[PDB]
């Protein structure tokens, strides 16, 4: 049989989970054995994974665990976890692309004999990505952006964009955009214009549907993907856009997007930088503008310009878990069928690609 175990998010407002009761209940009847963590965050109740069939089990005791168990979670280890680590896990790590500190995320898995099985890199026979939360980040990044650009319209320059807690529902968000929106264009700010980069994939979907909704004009947003970058940044469309958006999935080196520079600038127009792709720490970030990861509860960071109205970023690196419920059904539906092909593991592609990709991976680290 197979055995998994639903580990606990700690990463702080982390309310998303891997496998929802739903997913649980139909491993169970494909004869898994699952573990599921009581889990404060969490934006599922424990008893749904109690009438799911799930065997609940306290938050961290995946660290005691059986060998043969394999813990799926979402997001990062904690960076003061340093022991070993000896089991198969499936999770989002970061740590494929040289963001900081990749080789001491892999470091714990070497010293462990572990497997990691890296949740971005599971794909289809195609090359496509099996299960992807792009699009909940792209709507919910450009919520927050619009919000934010509306803010700045409304409010002294001395507030900054308050605290935001996960919503019940896409309705209720996109309520208080439309809020804060209409409220700043009553007020004679003239309708921003977005420019989207990226925009063809799963987040530029997810933001340009946002940005719909919430009753910006298709003409006020510039939807630019590989073509339109190809001739190399830095480019002046970003300081006069209103709002930018990079929703790229960042893969080869390439020329910064903008600048500090361009950005020190009277006539600068732009007040709200959405960095969905989040590629903070990569040493080719193509904006090197900001260095602090945004978070819910502080969701904004100041750019300190010299010339020009004051311009903001957010970073936040989980904006799926603003919409914590839907955006877990979604992404534990899409993940399910390679789950079901878990006890094949060893040979089914899906699972081998990902184990030799890991391998290749822990070889480039300094031992
Ligand atoms: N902040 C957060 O909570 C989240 C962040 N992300 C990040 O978003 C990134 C993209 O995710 P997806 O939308 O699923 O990827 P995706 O692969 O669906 O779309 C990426 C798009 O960027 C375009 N692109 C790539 N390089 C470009 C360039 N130099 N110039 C212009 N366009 C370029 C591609 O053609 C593609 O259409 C990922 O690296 C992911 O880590 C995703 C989910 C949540
Ligand atoms: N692009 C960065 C990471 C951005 C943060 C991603 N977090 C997302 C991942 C979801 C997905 O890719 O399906 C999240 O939803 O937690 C990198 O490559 O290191």
């Amino acid at each position: 049989a197979v055995t998994l175990h639903l580990r606990a998010e700690t990463k702080p407002l982390e309310a998303r989970a891997a496998l929802t009761p739903t997913t649980v209940k139909k491993l169970i009847a494909k004869g898994f054995k699952i573990y599921v963590e009581d889990s404060p965050q969490s934006t599922f109740n424990i008893n749904e994974y109690r009438q799911a069939g799930a065997i609940i089990v306290p938050a961290g005791s995946w660290k005691t665990a059986p060998r043969d168990r394999i813990i799926i979670g979402l997001k990062e280890m904690p960076e003061t976890d340093t022991f070993p680590l000896v089991h198969e896990h499936i999770q989002f790590a970061h740590c494929y692309k040289d963001q900081a500190g990749w080789q001491n995320v892999l470091m714990r898995f070497i010293k462990g004999h572990g497997t990691l099985y890296d949740l971005e890199f599971l794909e289809n026979d195609q090359g496509r990505r099996v299960a992807a939360f792009g699009f909940y980040a792209g709507f919910a990044g450009a919520a927050l952006g619009v919000r934010d650009w509306a803010f700045k319209q409304t409010h002294s320059d001395d507030e900054d964009l308050p605290a935001v807690s996960p919503y019940p529902n896409e309705k209720a968000l996109v309520k208080d955009v439309t809020k804060d929106y209409k409220e700043a264009l009553a007020t004679g700010a003239r309708k921003p214009t977005v420019l989207i980069i990226g925009a063809l994939g799963r987040s530029g979907s997810g933001a340009i549907d946002l940005l719909h909704k919430v009753g910006i004009p298709d003409a006020n947003i510039l939807k630019w993907d590989i073509k339109e970058t190809s001739r190399g940044g830095p480019f002046d469309e970003i300081p006069q856009a209103d709002i930018f958006i990079n929703c790229i999935y960042l893969s080869k080196p390439i020329a910064p997007f903008t600048n500090m520079e361009k950005l020190n600038n009277p006539n600068r127009r732009l007040r709200t930088v959405v960095d969905v792709s989040a590629d903070t720490t990569n040493p080719h970030n193509p904006i090197p503008i900001y260095t602090v990861a945004t978070v819910f509860n502080k969701p904004t960071v100041l750019v300190p310009t010299t010339a020009g109205p004051k311009l903001s970023v957010i970073s936040i690196d989980h904006l799926p878990s603003l919409l914590p419920r839907e955006a877990s059904e979604f992404f534990s539906h899409d993940l399910l069928p390679s789950l079901e092909l878990l006890p094949q593991r060893k040979t089914a592609p899906v699972w081998v690609r990902a184990k030799k990709l890991f391998d290749r991976h822990c070889a480039r680290v300094k031992r």
